[PDB]
């Protein structure tokens, strides 16, 4: 789904990451890097 290449500082980081893009705040970073669903 959402892939990204902004560094995670955490998985609930990417939720307001996907949310700023879309509203998708439904994700989980990987290593240093954001996915939403």
């Amino acid at each position: 789904f959402g892939l990204i290449d902004v560094k995670c500082f955490a998985s609930s980081e990417c939720w307001t990451a996907c949310k700023k893009v879309t509203g998708s705040g439904q994700g989980k970073c990987q290593n240093n890097q954001c996915r939403c669903y």
